[PDB]
């Protein structure tokens, strides 16, 4: 699956987009 993450994706994951949640920008990580 993919996961909204902050501050960044786990090494090896790809930032495939972004999430907006609780007033912050998250990386959408696949």
């Amino acid at each position: 699956a993919c996961y909204c993450r902050i501050p960044a994706c786990i090494a090896g994951e790809r930032r495939a987009g972004t999430c907006i949640y609780q007033g912050r920008l998250w990386a959408f990580c696949c």
